[PDB]
């Protein structure tokens, strides 16, 4: 269904090797999170912005609405 940035995943699992806990940019178009970005904040392309999601063991498996379910107010 929906596709995980393989770019992100080129960057987060070398960040999963030493414990890097930075932030992973993506450009792709429907860009969603993994396991491995437990702890990286990843500026996930939805479509048109890199929304840089820091996700946790518990926040992954959408895309960025669950890391920024907030509106403008």
């Amino acid at each position: 269904g929906v596709f995980v940035d393989d770019h992100l995943l080129e960057k987060v699992l070398e960040l999963n090797a030493k414990g890097e806990k930075r932030l992973i940019k993506t450009w792709s178009r429907r860009s969603t999170i993994v396991p491995e970005m437990v702890g990286h904040t990843i500026a996930v392309y939805n479509g048109k912005q890199h929304v840089p999601v820091y996700i946790t063991e518990n926040m992954v498996g959408h895309k960025l609405g669950e890391f920024a379910p907030t509106r403008t107010y």
